[PDB]
RNA sequence: AGUAGUGUGC
């Protein structure tokens, strides 16, 4: 990026400086040098020559040098560039900046100063200022006439690197306050306050009482000090800051030193983790569960595994419907035995009988789907009647009718009341899996399972997912693709899938189950079926299977029973009641199960894959709460037992509670128990990687991937990464709202309560100094907030600034979005009336649901609440939106400024009210969300934003950083330690390691001095801080309040009542709670609810110090990072005491820490500092009033838990698996497209948390199937639409019909779905474009398109191309999309919705408001920036029928079974599509494929329609214009190993709802009046100003008078298409981990490319031309330029490197005439830079040709006094193209380029004694820089290098090569406890030249070669050998060249040429033996044949198998000439 | 029967 030069000088230069004034200057002198870098590039880029600081009485002098400047009066300014070009001077001042501030200022300073000369010389003077972002890194111009001159300029800047030498400079003097006097933009400026007065209520609260009791006299004082302060009154901000700072620093100073001094103190004694005390953790747990839990031993209590039972499928019988329906009817009846329902099961065949009556099943049943299938709406009032079929009363296909006849009235009882459950109605009932013949029962289930399932399934291994995918997954990784085939082929897959397939079968039947119906529900199984018995949503249902012989069928603990039947035997399993919400994810839980397999099997051998699968179903099928109990603890119990400091006896014995409810559960527990053991017997089985560390980041880091360690769910050895995935994963397996809220509500009740009465009774003290639990160190605290709101406001002045802006502290409460959503909230007052009302309607609504049910199958309070609780506080449920609305109408809120407004309620509002609603999370331990009232969210929305942009300036929280932002940020620190670690361990043991080379003599010695030096010691202290909200002292927050110095007095005084009135503040135990309550039956024995609600009286309960979980996040979090900033203090004291150094880095988010401790010892051992670390750790978080979990935090030497995000020892990796899991039932089932969008995006982001493509690809395919299962639109099913359309295959279908994705992985990354069909134009690019411009940029590609021919294209080709613009243009783009007849709902509670109901109901008043709307437009797109506006925004909304629905919550799992069974009916309405062709009711999506096609053929495809596609997707995007140029001019290059991976940021390819006020009307309200000219271009270029006018103008003479639905319809239309264009996106951050750093778009590209392709390789790409287009405006000159430098970089390096130094010049003069460079003329580009204005890049280059004169030297020396003659003197022993003598010691500079590039290079061969200098160049193995890697490499490499035309003497020939030192890579141990070796880059000797390399490689390997073609008892001499020599060559040349001979005949060659026997060899033909007769040239193939067979061939490494390969090949080849497949007629002619 | 459960439900 930058020189390394003046990066080493300002480096050297903030150590050497002490004082502030000197640092001072060094931040001055690094803004100019970061000035000129800006400059430097830029003027490349526009092609001008480069100047600095030139006078502009000097610029008018090359224009017009007639008049003198004496006379001529000119502005006497100092631009820094300039350019004279149609008749208008340009003036360029280029600067660096974030804002525009700085370049407006410059701006009207030049714009008024140059109109002195401007009307003087009549010559218009332009001011062009150039700035760009320092991050971001966006142009800036402010030049209009520049704007149409330069369309597009290169910007690929690093600012990156000079940010490096910022941090250094900030580090040292940061700390002194002397150098933060000399930064400042106003030194400080506050803004306007919020408030006008304070608040008197605030001193008389009884919390402010109770606050100043705890506090001592002198701190009481200091409190009413600090809130009375006003900064901007005093002359500086930190008067009081400072002067309370400076009266705590006694205590400070002292308590620092103490917890500091703990370090003698300490001892080698922390709790490890050791196989006792897990072994004792354990045996407590027993003893607590044996009693917390009803501990069973009999096998009879189990729950199922798995709620199915599978049997092998009977191939004998038909695979029909009706056959089937008989088939199971015949078996039921032919059950035979006695057990307890038999009669029962024995009546339900006899209930589904057809038998003679098939054909009439056939028709009745196809009457009734076709009478449905007619309707959009289902088929209501008209009744459905049954028809007698033999004994059964058909209802529906697979629908029956329980007949009371045929079942006795006891028989009918036992089946329902036992057996189905319908009218039934203390601990609860686990396994003991301690017991060995439990554990056995457990084992020999899975041995049972493995048995059957392990079993083939004998039908072919294709399903949609292979037969569809199979390609593009096999060609990223073949392993897996038999990974998959291994699964598909085994019963695995066919149990799993057709339990899916049935499950999907079974809901789509009970959804129209009856309470007097038994529904059959059958499978892709002929076996397999279930019946869906009556349910009283709930789900009834038993699956029924006819297994082949009795015990062939797979029971996990579900099966109620086999029976003998008459033909075969069948079993029925117990009847299972579960929710629908369960049964989907059992339907989707094939994609679950082949990615757990996939994911664990993925590229390690030593797996079992039958027992991965044998794991699997019993993990992606478990839907019981029995697993989550495993699996969630897991996760800390693995990773405390392998971690260094950890507690796990704690963990094990208290936390760690099985709830082996089933029988998987009980082995799954022993699984885990056995992995505690083998991780700390593992703990030092880890490895860690060579870092090969070279300057700017590393390659190769992070941990040794060795498979040494254990499994823990299967057999065989894992990696650690693998470890940590077997480890973490198994929770992403656990399932969403599985906790019934009836008990979720109570737990989370009882908890609250429980630790309020805590505090109630126990925790009375506030402030302490021994440390205990809910306590704060007072003194310590007030300080630490002290020094820490000094350094967050003294980095930035502005900070009150920022707050307001950045949070919309100053607009109206109508703007900002968390007042303006559509989130729940919570009303306070009396609605006693209208909550009696609406419960008492469904009391009704119960009885007639119950009435209807006594008729069929006769099988069977808020009031109360109210009239029992007396001091019930009555509340109610609304919306953020609604409420915003409802107090506006009442008027408490208005348009005044919203925190204007918040200071008001603080002091308005005075008793606070909060509700709980449970989240019940995939977590086995169950999270609550507080949800309290709007007019809270206002005040706590001011306290949190204030904290937030204050956290913000500190590095340490990362709750600021948004998004996967945090990964990089655990990099950059984790890097900045392994630097540190090295750098100070070769700093210190220097002066000892001297002495131990010195002496290595005795080496007996050397230990002594050895063993005492300076020690590295690395830890993370992995954290999880217990309970943040509830065990913390919400006092504490007061003083940061207090002490701020950017709040006004008025303002603290208001905030701190709020705060005062948040401890006074009420929980109401929601209603449901408390009906479960209301009904006693026996109350609890300490009923903790009650004791707090006084026998439950009040549904209230008083929270105090508990402040309310994630309302104050940013704030505690502040005093979190407040907290660890004195645990470095503390750390940073003790250090100092040893004598060493230390780097301490903490990460805060609220609860979850991780805090890097990185040492550097001399004195005591290791082991010491470890406790000691550990000891001042919780110190530190209870002395501010938060507590440590020692249970969940463990500390490691590399591990970096944070968020979830793990970095390794740098390499950065997260659980890539978790998101795969996400793409089975995550969307909200709308469309094809419209799911499948959000299920990839989930497959996008596993590429960004480093997954491999070939498992992606799988998420793709997974998504795809489940996608088109939802639709019914898979290989087969109804709505198949490959027939119906004119395709090949579903990867030219387009996707918005539903097909599949065709297009590279690299591209649906980065765009997705839209990829699909980009790359379907990219295509027609490489097909339709001649042999020029198809090579050049994609911008040229398309100017061809409108020379294409139409008739040339195919029905396929021309298909596409119609939708595409037609349809596809104009419209998350989809053109299919089921409509539903869905309705409201119930809407009451809303206030907002009821002035709908009003304005609905009176006449006139509804069209009032659309004829306001139509006067301002602004309001149909986005809510209003005024009361009025907003309100009636509101009203207006309600409107679409689709806003009203969006305020009601449906079922996904209710909302999948309604798009399978609304697929057959008419859904998509037609005339939306039709509209646009033209421009009936709904239509079949059958139907929908043939009406397209109808309108499709009707439609004209021209050479313009086509131009119109090319334009509005491809040249319209800045992105899609680059993504298809990457994949146009991709050079897919080396494929290298995946070594070290690193974190990469997502580059750059690029006023709202007030600009469309201001197209309304064409008046504002200066920047807006600008931006509005960019948008009248947008709508005049597309003309959609005049379109829509027109099709409202002509719609009113089609319709008659006025349709004021249509004037606003099409109106908004009009201003939605605007809010894209106007409204931009916020680029938001995206982190790829890539295997390098991508600091610019270029670089990002080609790593992103290469990352994509295999799993086993990465590759580095490489471009022809610059990919980085901006338009079609801008059509080469910047893309040529560059490739001339890297050119000449490459020649001249190539050229210094590897050619001998005596014959160089003569070289590069070949190269540079006859070659070619990325197929442009070396000569072109050498004039090209000859022609350049930055020649004095290429000096050496331009001396050794003779095109160097004065200028360029004169020039040079001013950029940074010589003759040419010094030049041709000083170089006359300096032979290098890459560097020669300007000076006495200063040499030139060619700037080295990269040696991957020189392929790219394509000339005729230069030949050199024997070797091809050409080959070289084109030589891949041979072109490294390492003297080590050329010596130790192969023969089959270099024989690419030899033709030598008869040399001799290999050693002569030889001469041509570089007899200068090679550089080679030492490593060295860096003496840590994490002990690793650093590789770095050495300059060696003298005797590692090139030569010397090539020489040594040359014998070593030819040595080789001889003793495996000697072929005797000889050698390579001895012409009896020389013979076969002959021989065996000779075929080599009579034969065909493939690849593997000719290495054989060079190799030979060579070896002939060392042994001085190249006289001969090129005299070398076909022996006489062979030869028949000498003259007449005839050959004896048979005598060749079957000499080649009498070659004995050797064994020996590596030519073994290639002399093997070769001798078949040229065999198979020879008798190939002879089989001559002769025409039968062909010899019948000639003779 | 199942699902939930050292909080009494479906
Ligand atoms: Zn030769």
């Amino acid at each position: 990026g930058m020189d390394y030069q003046e990066y080493q000088q300002f480096l050297a230069r903030i150590n050497t400086a002490r004082d502030a004034c000197v640092a001072k200057d060094i931040d001055v002198d690094l803004l100019m040098a970061r000035h000129d870098y800006f400059g430097r590039e830029l003027c490349k880029s526009l092609n001008i020559e480069y100047r600095n600081d030139v006078p502009f009485i000097d610029i008018i002098l090359d224009i017009r040098p007639e008049v003198d400047p004496l006379t001529i009066d000119a502005p006497h300014i100092t631009p820094d560039n300039y350019l004279y070009i149609n008749n208008v001077l340009y003036i360029i001042d280029y600067k660096v900046s974030v804002s525009n501030e700085s370049s407006v200022i410059t701006y009207d300073k030049y714009y008024e100063l140059t109109r002195d000369i401007s009307d003087r010389l009549s010559i218009p003077i332009e001011i062009v200022i150039i700035r760009i972002d320092p991050v971001s890194r966006d142009l800036h111009i402010n030049s209009d006439r520049f704007k149409e001159l330069y369309p597009t300029i290169v910007v690929d800047i690093n600012f990156n690197q000079f940010f490096d030498l910022k941090q250094l400079l900030y580090e040292k003097f940061g700390d002194d306050e002397e150098f933060l006097l000399k930064v400042a933009h106003g030194d400080f400026t506050l803004t306007a306050p919020w408030c006008k007065t304070g608040c008197p209520e605030f001193w008389k609260h009884p919390i402010y009482k109770e606050f100043k009791m705890s506090m001592p006299v002198p701190e009481r004082r200091l409190f009413e000090e600090s809130v009375k302060f006003n900064a901007y009154e005093s002359e500086r901000w930190n008067t009081n800051l400072v002067k309370i700072r400076e009266y705590t620093k006694k205590d400070y100073s002292e308590h620092i030193s103490k917890s500091a001094k703990n370090i003698f103190l300490a001892s080698g004694f922390y709790k490890q983790p050791n196989k006792n005390e897990i072994s004792e953790g354990w045996t407590l747990m027993v003893e607590r569960v044996q009693d917390q839990r009803e501990i069973s031993k009999s096998l009879h209590d189990q729950k199922p595994s798995i709620h199915f039972i599978w049997g092998a499928h009977n191939p004998g019988n038909s695979n029909n419907a009706t056959f089937k329906l008989i088939l199971l009817s015949k078996s039921l009846q032919s059950i035979k035995g006695i057990s307890t329902y038999t009669e029962a099961f024995k009546s339900l065949g006899k209930m589904m009988d057809i038998g003679d009556k098939a054909i009439e099943y056939e028709e009745f049943c196809m009457s009734l789907k076709s009478k449905a299938r007619s309707s959009w709406k289902q088929i209501m009032n008209k009744k459905l009647e049954p028809k007698q079929i033999n004994n059964a009363l058909v209802l529906w296909e697979q629908q029956f009718m329980i007949n009371n006849d045929l079942i006795d009235k006891s028989e009918k009882l036992k089946l329902f009341k036992n057996f189905c459950g319908i009218g039934k109605h203390s601990k609860p009932k686990i396994l003991d899996f301690d017991d060995a013949n439990m554990y056995l029962a457990s084992l020999t289930m899975m041995e049972q399972s493995k048995k059957i399932l392990s079993k083939s399934n004998g039908l072919k291994p294709d399903n949609f997912i292979l037969n569809e995918f199979g390609s593009r997954i096999k060609d990223a990784n073949k392993e897996t693709y038999d990974n998959m085939h291994k699964i598909f082929e085994t019963g695995y897959w066919q149990c799993i899938s057709d339990f899916s397939t049935l499950m999907k079968n079974i809901l789509s039947v009970s959804q129209y189950n009856r309470h007097n119906t038994f529904r059959i529900a059958m499978c892709a199984n002929n076996n397999v079926f279930a019946i869906v018995f009556p349910s009283a949503a709930t789900v009834v249902y038993s699956i029924i299977v006819l297994h082949k012989e009795e015990e062939n069928i797979f029971n996990p603990g579900c099966l109620h029973g086999t029976f003998k039947c008459m033909n075969g035997y069948i079993s029925i399993s117990r009847a299972i009641r579960l929710d629908k919400e369960r049964c989907q994810r059992i339907v989707s839980s094939p994609g679950l199960f082949l990615t757990t397999c996939l994911l664990f099997k993925h590229d390690n051998p030593t797996l079992v894959m039958s027992d991965i699968m044998n794991f699997s179903i019993y993990t992606s099928l478990s839907i019981t709460k029995s697993v989550l109990s495993l699996t969630e603890p897991a996760r800390y119990m693995i990773m405390n037992s392998l971690a260094i400091s950890s507690n796990v006896k704690d963990y094990i014995a208290e936390k760690f509670s099985p709830y082996t409810k089933t029988l998987f559960s009980v082995y799954m527990t022993r699984l885990i128990k056995n992995a505690c053991f083998d991780a700390y017997d593992q703990r030092q089985r880890v490895q860690l990687r060579d870092i090969y560390l070279s300057d700017y980041d590393i390659t190769q880091k992070g941990i040794k991937d060795n498979r040494e360690l254990t499994s823990i769910w299967f057999p065989g050895s894992v990696t650690l990464k693998e470890y940590l995935t077997q480890i973490y994963l198994p929770f992403y397996f656990n399932a969403k709202g599985l906790h019934e809220k009836h008990h979720v509500m109570v737990d989370l009740a009882k908890t609250i309560l429980e630790i309020e009465c805590e505090q109630r009774e126990n925790i009375k003290e506030i402030w302490s100094t021994n440390c205990t639990k809910q306590t704060v160190n007072l003194k310590i605290l007030i300080h630490s907030l002290c020094k820490n709101l000094l350094a967050d406001t003294s980095r930035h002045n502005h900070l009150r600034n920022r707050i307001e802006n950045r949070n919309n502290f100053r607009r109206s409460i109508t703007t900002i979005s968390t007042f303006t959503s559509s989130k729940s909230c919570l009303k306070i007052g009396d609605f006693r009336k209208e909550k009696e009302l609406q419960s008492v309607k469904q009391k009704k609504i119960l009885e007639v649901q119950s009435r209807k049910m006594r008729l069929a199958n006769p099988m069977f309070n808020y009031e109360m609440l109210r009239n029992a609780m007396p001091n019930y506080t009555d509340y109610i449920s609304t919306k953020v939106f609604d409420r915003l609305y409802e107090l506006l109408d009442k008027k408490v809120l208005t348009d005044k400024p919203v925190i204007e407004q918040i200071m008001d309620m603080m002091i308005d509002h005075k008793k606070f009210y909060f509700t709980f609603f449970n989240k019940g999370q995939k977590t086995s331990k169950d999270r609550e969300i507080f949800v309290g009232e709007y007019e809270a969210k206002m005040c706590m929305y001011a306290v949190e934003r204030i904290a937030k942009e204050r956290c913000k300036l500190n590095p340490d929280e990362m709750i600021s950083e948004p998004g996967d932002g945090k990964l990089k940020v655990l990099e950059q620190k984790s890097e900045q330690e392994i630097r540190f670690l090295v750098e100070t361990t070769r700093q210190k043991n220097r002066e000892i390691d001297e002495a131990i080379e010195a002496l290595a003599s005795n080496l007996g010695k050397i230990e002594k001095l050895s063993l005492g030096k300076a020690k590295g010691l690395k830890m993370e202290i992995n954290a999880d801080m217990s309970k943040w909200s509830a065990q913390d002292v919400f006092y504490k927050y007061f003083w940061l309040i207090a002490l701020d110095p950017i709040l006004y007095p008025q303002e603290k005084e208001r905030i701190l009542y709020f705060m005062c009135n948040y401890m006074d503040k009420e929980l109401i135990l929601p209603d449901e709670l408390l009906f479960n309550l209301l009904d006693q039956k026996v109350a609890y024995q300490n009923d903790i609810i009650a004791t707090m609600t006084n026998q439950l009286n009040s549904n209230t309960v008083l929270i105090k110090r508990n402040w309310l979980q994630g309302n104050f996040n940013y704030t505690s979090s502040y005093v979190h990072s407040c907290a660890m900033s004195v645990y470095k203090e503390i750390l940073k004291e003790a250090i100092t005491l040893l004598d060493g150094s230390i780097l301490v880095n903490s990460l805060v988010h609220s609860d979850d820490n991780q805090t890097s401790i990185t040492i550097v010892q001399d004195k005591m051992e290791n082991d010491k500092i470890i406790d000691f670390a550990m000891k001042e750790f919780e110190r530190a978080c209870l002395t501010f009033g938060c507590q440590a979990n020692m249970k969940k935090t463990y500390v490691t030497n590399c591990i970096k838990e944070f968020v979830s995000l793990f970095n390794l020892y740098g390499e950065p990796f997260s659980i890539y698996g978790r998101f795969l899991l996400t793409s089975v039932g995550d969307c909200a089932y709308i469309g094809p497209y419209e799911d499948l969008a959000s299920r990839i995006s989930s497959a996008q982001t596993a590429i960004k948390h480093g997954c491999p493509p070939s498992l992606a690809w799988v998420s793709i395919a997974i998504s795809h199937w489940m996608t088109s299962l939802t639709y019914n639109m898979l290989p087969g099913q109804s709505n198949d639409p490959i027939d119906y359309f004119p395709a090949e295959n579903r990867k030219d279908i387009p996707i918005e019909l539903n097909g599949v994705l065709d297009a590279p992985l690299s591209m649906i990354s980065t765009v997705g779905l839209e990829s699909g069909n980009l790359y379907f134009l990219i295509k027609l690019l490489s097909k339709y474009t001649p042999v020029m411009q198809k090579r050049e940029s994609v911008v040229n590609q398309i100017a061809e398109v409108k020379n294409w021919k139409v008739e040339d294209l195919t029905d396929n080709e021309i298909f596409r191309l119609k939708i595409l613009r037609y349809l596809v243009l104009d419209a998350g783009r989809s053109i299919l999309t089921p409509r539903k007849f869905t309705t409201a709902g119930s809407l009451r509670k809303l206030y907002s919705f009821s002035k709908y109901q009003d304005r609905l109901s009176s006449p006139g008043g509804m069209v009032e408001l659309f004829t306001y709307l139509l006067e301002k437009p602004e309001l149909l797109v986005t809510k209003g920036e005024d009361m009025k506006d907003y309100m009636e925004s509101v009203i207006f909304r309600y409107n679409s029928k689709r806003f009203k629905e969006s305020l009601s919550i449906q079922n996904p799992a209710q909302l999948f079974i309604e798009q399978i069974l609304f697929s057959h009916k008419p859904v998509i309405d037609f005339s939306g599509i039709r509209d646009k062709y033209i421009n009936l009711g709904k239509v079949t999506f059958t139907e929908a494929y043939r009406l397209l096609m109808r309108d499709l053929s009707s439609l004209e495809l021209t050479n313009d329609d086509i131009q119109v596609i090319y334009s509005y997707i491809i040249l319209n995007d800045p992105m899609m214009i680059t993504i298809a140029n990457t994949h146009i001019l991709s050079i897919y290059g080396s494929p290298q190993r995946r070594m070290g991976m690193s974190c990469s940021t997502m580059p750059e390819f690029r006023s709202p709802a007030l600009v469309l006020r201001a197209y309304s009307k064409n008046n504002p309200d200066t920047e807006m009046a600008r931006d509005l000219v960019h948008l009248k271009e947008f709508v005049e270029n597309t003309n959609l100003e005049e379109k829509m006018k027109v099709r409202i103008a002509m719609n009113e003479a089609e319709k008659g008078q006025r349709d004021i639905v249509f004037e606003l319809k099409e109106m908004t239309r009009f201003y939605q298409v605007c809010y894209e264009y106007v409204k931009s996106t916020e680029h938001k951050i995206k982190v790829f981990i890539l295997p390098a750093k991508s600091y610019t778009t270029t670089d990002f590209c080609s790593l992103m490319q290469g990352n994509l392709i295999k799993d086993k390789e990465w590759y580095t790409v490489h471009y022809l031309k610059q990919i980085l287009s901006g338009g079609h405006k801008a059509i080469n000159a910047t893309s040529e330029q560059n490739i001339a430098f890297e050119c000449f970089k490459l020649i001249t390096h190539f050229a210094d490197s590897f050619i001998d130094s005596l014959s160089r010049s003569a070289f590069l003069q070949l190269i540079i005439d006859e070659f070619s460079y990325k197929d442009v003329k070396v000569s072109k580009l050498y004039d090209i830079i000859k022609n350049g204005y930055n020649r004095t890049d290429f000096i050496p280059l331009l001396f050794r040709t003779g095109d160097l004169r004065q200028a360029d030297l004169d020039k040079y020396d001013a950029m940074k006094r010589i003759l040419i003659r010094s030049l041709d003197y000083l170089n006359n022993d300096i032979f290098s193209l890459s560097r020669i003598k300007v000076g006495l010691d200063e040499f030139a500079t060619i700037k080295k380029a990269h040696f991957s590039k020189m392929v790219s290079f394509e000339g005729p061969p230069i030949k050199t004694g024997l070797l091809d200098l050409t080959e070289l160049m084109k030589s891949q193995d041979l072109l490294n820089l390492n003297y080590d890697n050329i010596r130790n490499s192969n023969l089959i490499s270099f024989s690419k290098l030899i033709c030598c035309e008869g040399s001799d003497n290999i050693n002569d020939g030889l001469e041509f090569l570089s007899d200068d030192p090679m550089n080679f890579t030492e490593g060295e141990a860096i003496h840590s406890t994490p002990i690793f070796n650093i590789y770095y880059s050495k300059r060696g000797e003298r005797h590692m030249t090139y030569r010397n390399a090539i020489k040594l490689l040359i014998e070593r390997e030819t040595k080789i070669f001889e003793e495996a073609f000697t072929f005797s008892e000889n050698g390579f001499i001895s012409p009896e050998n020389l013979g076969c020599l002959e021989a065996v060559v000779s075929l080599i040349k009579l034969l065909k060249t493939n690849e593997w001979s000719t290495v054989i005949d060079k190799c030979i060659h060579i070896c002939l040429i060392k042994n001085g026997m190249d006289h001969m060899y090129h005299s070398f033909d076909v022996p006489k033996c062979f030869m028949g007769n000498p003259i007449t040239r005839d050959i004896n193939w048979v005598m060749f044949r079957e000499f080649i067979n009498s070659l004995p061939g050797t064994d020996i490494p590596p030519w073994n198998v290639m002399t093997e390969n070769f001798k078949k090949k040229c065999i198979a080849l020879i008798n190939s000439k002879f089989e001559t497949q002769r025409d039968f007629s062909e010899f019948t002619k000639l003779m």
